[PDB]
Protein backbone atom coordinates (compact mmCIF):
# COMPACT_ATOMS: atom_id res chain seq x y z
CA UNK A 1 0.00 0.00 0.00
CA UNK A 2 1.08 3.36 -0.67
CA UNK A 3 0.71 6.92 0.21
CA UNK A 4 0.65 9.83 -2.06
CA UNK A 5 0.54 13.29 -1.94
CA UNK A 6 -0.40 15.69 -4.45
CA UNK A 7 -1.25 19.43 -4.43
CA UNK A 8 -2.75 22.55 -6.62
CA UNK A 9 -6.16 23.68 -8.25
CA UNK A 10 -9.64 23.39 -5.75
CA UNK A 11 -11.36 23.50 -9.27
CA UNK A 12 -11.30 19.12 -8.65
CA UNK A 13 -10.40 18.65 -5.25
CA UNK A 14 -13.97 17.70 -4.13
CA UNK A 15 -13.83 15.03 -6.74
CA UNK A 16 -10.05 14.20 -5.82
CA UNK A 17 -11.22 13.92 -2.42
CA UNK A 18 -13.86 11.49 -3.37
CA UNK A 19 -11.60 9.24 -5.26
CA UNK A 20 -9.37 9.43 -3.12
CA UNK A 21 -11.59 8.25 -0.09
CA UNK A 22 -12.89 5.22 -2.39
CA UNK A 23 -9.50 3.96 -3.36
CA UNK A 24 -8.27 3.88 0.08
CA UNK A 25 -11.30 1.82 0.88
CA UNK A 26 -10.78 -0.83 -1.86
CA UNK A 27 -7.32 -0.58 -2.13
CA UNK A 28 -5.67 0.42 0.99
CA UNK A 29 -3.64 3.34 -1.09
CA UNK A 30 -3.59 6.67 0.94
CA UNK A 31 -3.56 9.70 -1.59
CA UNK A 32 -3.07 13.10 0.47
CA UNK A 33 -4.35 16.26 -1.98
CA UNK A 34 -3.75 19.82 -0.59
CA UNK A 35 -6.20 22.31 -2.28
CA UNK A 36 -3.48 25.34 -2.39
CA UNK A 37 -4.38 26.62 -6.28
CA UNK A 38 -3.01 25.78 -9.25
CA UNK A 39 -0.37 28.02 -9.15
CA UNK A 40 0.97 26.52 -5.99
CA UNK A 41 0.63 23.05 -7.09
CA UNK A 42 2.81 23.86 -10.27
CA UNK A 43 5.36 25.28 -7.65
CA UNK A 44 4.90 22.43 -5.83
CA UNK A 45 5.94 19.73 -8.25
CA UNK A 46 8.73 21.76 -10.17
CA UNK A 47 10.51 21.68 -6.37
CA UNK A 48 9.80 18.06 -6.22
CA UNK A 49 7.19 18.08 -2.73
CA UNK A 50 4.53 16.45 -3.80
CA UNK A 51 3.95 13.24 -6.08
CA UNK A 52 2.09 15.01 -8.34
CA UNK A 53 1.14 18.71 -9.08
CA UNK A 54 -2.09 20.15 -9.97
CA UNK A 55 -3.36 22.46 -12.32
CA UNK A 56 -6.39 24.11 -14.14
CA UNK A 57 -4.22 26.36 -16.52
CA UNK A 58 -2.04 23.90 -18.63
CA UNK A 59 1.37 24.39 -19.18
CA UNK A 60 2.66 25.11 -22.77
CA UNK A 61 4.84 22.08 -24.59
CA UNK A 62 8.22 23.87 -24.47
CA UNK A 63 7.47 24.65 -20.50
CA UNK A 64 6.67 20.68 -20.08
CA UNK A 65 9.36 19.89 -21.80
CA UNK A 66 11.94 22.73 -20.00
CA UNK A 67 10.96 21.48 -16.37
CA UNK A 68 10.47 17.80 -18.00
CA UNK A 69 6.97 17.11 -16.85
CA UNK A 70 3.91 15.37 -18.43
CA UNK A 71 0.61 16.94 -18.10
CA UNK A 72 -2.79 15.35 -18.39
CA UNK A 73 -6.35 15.74 -18.00
CA UNK A 74 -9.07 14.29 -15.83
CA UNK A 75 -12.43 15.69 -15.77
CA UNK A 76 -14.03 18.73 -17.05
CA UNK A 77 -16.07 21.15 -14.77
CA UNK A 78 -17.22 24.83 -15.42
CA UNK A 79 -17.12 27.48 -13.46
CA UNK A 80 -20.37 29.73 -12.44
CA UNK A 81 -20.84 33.04 -11.08
CA UNK A 82 -22.48 32.57 -7.26
CA UNK A 83 -24.54 36.00 -6.01
CA UNK A 84 -25.90 37.17 -3.20
CA UNK A 85 -28.92 38.74 -4.35
CA UNK A 86 -31.93 39.40 -1.85
CA UNK A 87 -35.40 38.18 -3.38
CA UNK A 88 -33.63 36.66 -6.77
CA UNK A 89 -32.92 32.85 -6.85
CA UNK A 90 -30.42 30.50 -8.15
CA UNK A 91 -30.47 30.03 -11.79
CA UNK A 92 -32.96 33.35 -12.22
CA UNK A 93 -30.36 35.96 -13.42
CA UNK A 94 -28.91 35.95 -16.68
CA UNK A 95 -25.75 37.28 -17.60
CA UNK A 96 -23.92 38.13 -21.19
CA UNK A 97 -19.50 38.09 -20.94
CA UNK A 98 -19.61 42.00 -21.75
CA UNK A 99 -21.82 42.73 -18.86
CA UNK A 100 -20.09 40.27 -16.63
CA UNK A 101 -16.48 41.98 -17.78
CA UNK A 102 -18.12 45.74 -16.92
CA UNK A 103 -19.38 44.34 -13.63
CA UNK A 104 -15.52 43.34 -13.06
CA UNK A 105 -14.43 46.40 -14.26
CA UNK A 106 -16.00 48.31 -11.80
CA UNK A 107 -17.97 49.96 -14.53
CA UNK A 108 -21.63 48.66 -13.38
CA UNK A 109 -22.30 49.29 -9.62
CA UNK A 110 -25.46 48.88 -9.17
CA UNK A 111 -27.29 45.40 -9.38
CA UNK A 112 -30.61 47.26 -10.75
CA UNK A 113 -28.20 49.09 -13.50
CA UNK A 114 -30.08 48.90 -17.09
CA UNK A 115 -27.42 47.02 -18.45
CA UNK A 116 -28.81 43.83 -16.36
CA UNK A 117 -32.11 44.94 -16.69
CA UNK A 118 -32.18 44.48 -20.10
CA UNK A 119 -31.08 40.99 -19.78
CA UNK A 120 -33.68 40.33 -17.51
CA UNK A 121 -36.53 42.20 -18.53
CA UNK A 122 -39.58 39.55 -16.54
CA UNK A 123 -36.70 40.57 -13.07
CA UNK A 124 -37.43 43.07 -10.29
CA UNK A 125 -33.62 43.46 -9.50
CA UNK A 126 -32.99 45.14 -5.89
CA UNK A 127 -30.91 48.84 -6.07
CA UNK A 128 -28.07 46.68 -3.89
CA UNK A 129 -24.52 47.77 -4.76
CA UNK A 130 -22.42 44.91 -6.59
CA UNK A 131 -19.58 43.28 -4.00
CA UNK A 132 -16.77 41.96 -6.59
CA UNK A 133 -15.23 38.81 -4.87
CA UNK A 134 -12.36 37.48 -6.74
CA UNK A 135 -9.45 35.31 -5.91
CA UNK A 136 -6.59 36.08 -3.78
CA UNK A 137 -4.56 33.21 -4.42
CA UNK A 138 -3.05 32.36 -8.02
CA UNK A 139 -6.07 30.33 -9.53
CA UNK A 140 -6.70 28.35 -12.46
CA UNK A 141 -10.35 29.56 -11.92
CA UNK A 142 -9.10 32.97 -12.49
CA UNK A 143 -7.09 31.96 -15.52
CA UNK A 144 -10.31 29.90 -16.65
CA UNK A 145 -12.21 32.85 -15.95
CA UNK A 146 -9.71 36.20 -17.36
CA UNK A 147 -9.29 33.96 -20.70
CA UNK A 148 -13.08 34.39 -20.96
CA UNK A 149 -13.64 37.77 -20.35
CA UNK A 150 -10.45 38.77 -22.25
CA UNK A 151 -12.51 37.52 -25.23
CA UNK A 152 -15.82 38.52 -24.44
CA UNK A 153 -15.18 42.12 -23.34
CA UNK A 154 -12.82 44.04 -25.15
CA UNK A 155 -11.41 46.77 -21.95
CA UNK A 156 -10.94 43.99 -19.82
CA UNK A 157 -8.68 42.32 -22.78
CA UNK A 158 -6.65 45.35 -23.25
CA UNK A 159 -6.12 46.83 -19.38
CA UNK A 160 -6.40 43.54 -17.38
CA UNK A 161 -5.78 40.43 -19.66
CA UNK A 162 -5.39 36.89 -18.95
CA UNK A 163 -3.61 35.47 -15.95
CA UNK A 164 -3.45 33.21 -12.52
CA UNK A 165 -3.39 36.24 -10.72
CA UNK A 166 -3.92 39.89 -12.60
CA UNK A 167 -4.07 43.68 -11.20
CA UNK A 168 -7.70 43.54 -10.47
CA UNK A 169 -9.41 46.56 -11.03
CA UNK A 170 -11.91 46.14 -8.06
CA UNK A 171 -13.42 43.35 -5.84
CA UNK A 172 -12.26 41.65 -2.03
CA UNK A 173 -10.05 38.79 -2.04
CA UNK A 174 -10.85 35.44 -1.08
CA UNK A 175 -8.58 32.09 -0.70
CA UNK A 176 -9.02 29.24 -2.81
CA UNK A 177 -13.26 28.46 -4.00
CA UNK A 178 -13.96 27.54 -0.59
CA UNK A 179 -13.02 31.32 0.16
CA UNK A 180 -15.12 32.60 -2.50
CA UNK A 181 -17.84 30.82 -1.71
CA UNK A 182 -17.77 31.78 1.74
CA UNK A 183 -17.43 35.79 1.03
CA UNK A 184 -20.33 35.49 -1.34
CA UNK A 185 -22.70 33.79 1.53
CA UNK A 186 -22.07 36.43 3.81
CA UNK A 187 -21.95 39.67 2.14
CA UNK A 188 -25.20 40.83 0.30
CA UNK A 189 -24.58 41.74 -3.13
CA UNK A 190 -21.56 39.83 -3.81
CA UNK A 191 -21.05 37.90 -6.97
CA UNK A 192 -17.78 35.37 -7.25
CA UNK A 193 -16.58 32.68 -9.49
CA UNK A 194 -16.29 29.35 -8.47
CA UNK A 195 -16.06 26.03 -9.64
CA UNK A 196 -19.66 24.42 -9.87
CA UNK A 197 -19.62 21.50 -7.30
CA UNK A 198 -18.41 24.46 -4.64
CA UNK A 199 -21.81 26.89 -5.66
CA UNK A 200 -24.21 23.58 -5.42
CA UNK A 201 -22.87 22.15 -2.25
CA UNK A 202 -22.73 25.79 -0.42
CA UNK A 203 -26.59 26.02 -1.54
CA UNK A 204 -25.26 29.37 -3.54
CA UNK A 205 -27.33 31.22 -6.15
CA UNK A 206 -25.96 31.11 -9.60
CA UNK A 207 -27.09 33.22 -13.23
CA UNK A 208 -27.33 31.44 -16.40
CA UNK A 209 -24.25 32.80 -19.02
CA UNK A 210 -25.41 33.76 -22.69
CA UNK A 211 -23.41 30.67 -24.92
CA UNK A 212 -21.20 32.25 -27.96
CA UNK A 213 -23.86 31.11 -29.76
CA UNK A 214 -26.16 33.88 -28.25
CA UNK A 215 -28.63 31.69 -26.00
CA UNK A 216 -29.10 31.52 -22.02
CA UNK A 217 -27.58 28.10 -20.55
CA UNK A 218 -27.48 27.29 -17.51
CA UNK A 219 -24.61 25.46 -15.92
CA UNK A 220 -25.24 21.42 -15.79
CA UNK A 221 -22.65 18.26 -16.18
CA UNK A 222 -24.17 17.97 -19.41
CA UNK A 223 -23.58 21.18 -20.50
CA UNK A 224 -19.78 21.41 -19.55
CA UNK A 225 -19.11 18.00 -21.26
CA UNK A 226 -21.18 20.16 -24.55
CA UNK A 227 -18.57 22.80 -24.74
CA UNK A 228 -15.83 19.85 -24.66
CA UNK A 229 -17.62 18.02 -28.27
CA UNK A 230 -15.84 19.83 -30.32
CA UNK A 231 -12.58 20.05 -28.92
CA UNK A 232 -9.92 18.24 -30.94
CA UNK A 233 -7.54 16.22 -28.07
CA UNK A 234 -5.69 14.15 -31.20
CA UNK A 235 -3.89 17.52 -31.58
CA UNK A 236 -3.64 18.75 -27.97
CA UNK A 237 -4.42 18.15 -24.64
CA UNK A 238 -4.09 21.58 -23.64
CA UNK A 239 -7.54 22.60 -25.20
CA UNK A 240 -9.60 26.06 -24.64
CA UNK A 241 -13.00 25.24 -23.99
CA UNK A 242 -13.98 28.89 -23.17
CA UNK A 243 -16.84 30.30 -24.84
CA UNK A 244 -17.38 27.12 -27.80
CA UNK A 245 -19.60 27.43 -30.52
CA UNK A 246 -22.41 24.82 -29.90
CA UNK A 247 -25.66 23.75 -28.70
CA UNK A 248 -25.77 23.91 -24.78
CA UNK A 249 -22.19 24.35 -24.10
CA UNK A 250 -21.49 26.33 -21.19
CA UNK A 251 -19.15 29.31 -22.24
CA UNK A 252 -16.97 28.93 -18.72
CA UNK A 253 -15.62 25.42 -18.97
CA UNK A 254 -12.28 23.81 -18.55
CA UNK A 255 -10.93 20.60 -17.97
CA UNK A 256 -7.92 20.64 -15.51
CA UNK A 257 -4.63 18.63 -15.46
CA UNK A 258 -2.25 16.38 -13.06
CA UNK A 259 1.71 17.29 -14.08
CA UNK A 260 4.13 14.61 -13.04
CA UNK A 261 8.01 14.28 -13.68
CA UNK A 262 9.03 12.22 -16.93
CA UNK A 263 11.93 10.77 -15.05
CA UNK A 264 11.14 9.13 -11.91
CA UNK A 265 13.29 9.32 -9.33
CA UNK A 266 11.08 7.37 -6.98
CA UNK A 267 9.53 5.02 -9.69
CA UNK A 268 7.38 3.36 -6.85
CA UNK A 269 5.57 6.80 -6.26
CA UNK A 270 5.20 7.46 -10.00
CA UNK A 271 3.73 3.67 -10.95
CA UNK A 272 1.26 4.42 -7.67
CA UNK A 273 0.31 7.90 -9.08
CA UNK A 274 -1.21 6.39 -12.29
CA UNK A 275 -2.28 3.66 -10.65
CA UNK A 276 -4.61 6.31 -9.13
CA UNK A 277 -5.51 7.76 -12.01
CA UNK A 278 -5.66 4.74 -14.41
CA UNK A 279 -8.37 3.55 -11.73
CA UNK A 280 -10.09 6.94 -11.58
CA UNK A 281 -10.88 6.79 -15.35
CA UNK A 282 -12.04 3.41 -15.20
CA UNK A 283 -13.91 3.45 -11.81
CA UNK A 284 -14.26 7.03 -10.82
CA UNK A 285 -16.71 8.01 -13.29
CA UNK A 286 -19.86 8.01 -11.42
CA UNK A 287 -18.15 9.70 -8.53
CA UNK A 288 -17.28 12.31 -10.99
CA UNK A 289 -20.67 12.77 -12.46
CA UNK A 290 -22.54 13.02 -8.54
CA UNK A 291 -20.07 15.55 -8.22
CA UNK A 292 -20.90 17.11 -11.70
CA UNK A 293 -18.23 17.26 -13.81
CA UNK A 294 -18.03 15.23 -17.15
CA UNK A 295 -15.94 12.31 -17.85
CA UNK A 296 -13.12 12.37 -20.27
CA UNK A 297 -14.49 10.63 -23.72
CA UNK A 298 -12.48 7.07 -23.86
CA UNK A 299 -10.55 8.24 -26.77
CA UNK A 300 -8.79 10.70 -24.91
CA UNK A 301 -7.92 7.95 -22.10
CA UNK A 302 -6.96 5.94 -24.27
CA UNK A 303 -5.07 8.51 -25.49
CA UNK A 304 -3.58 9.54 -22.33
CA UNK A 305 -2.67 5.46 -21.52
CA UNK A 306 -0.78 5.57 -24.55
CA UNK A 307 1.40 8.90 -23.41
CA UNK A 308 1.78 7.38 -20.38
CA UNK A 309 3.78 4.67 -21.72
CA UNK A 310 5.93 6.26 -24.07
CA UNK A 311 6.57 9.25 -21.56
CA UNK A 312 6.95 7.97 -18.08
CA UNK A 313 10.13 6.09 -16.97
CA UNK A 314 12.47 5.22 -14.18
CA UNK A 315 16.39 6.61 -14.78
CA UNK A 316 16.83 3.84 -16.37
CA UNK A 317 14.54 4.37 -19.03
CA UNK A 318 11.94 2.05 -18.15
CA UNK A 319 8.57 3.05 -18.66
CA UNK A 320 6.78 2.50 -15.45
CA UNK A 321 2.59 1.75 -17.03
Amino acid sequence: EASLTGAGATFPAPVYAKWADTYQKETGNKVNYQGIGSSGGVKQIIANTVDFGASDAPLSDEKLAQEGLFQFPTVIGGVVLAVNIPGLKSGELVLDGKTLGDIYLGKIKKWDDEAIAKLNPGLKLPSQNIAVVRRADGSGDSFVFTSYLAKVNEEWKNNVGTGSTVKWPIGLGGKGNDGIAAFVQRLPGAIGYVEYAYAKQNNLAYTKLISADGKPVSPTEENFANAAKGADWSKTFAQDLTNQKGEDAWPITSTTFILIHKDQKKPEQGTEVLKFFDWAYKTGAKQANDLDYASLPDSVVEQVRAAWKTNIKDSSGKPLY
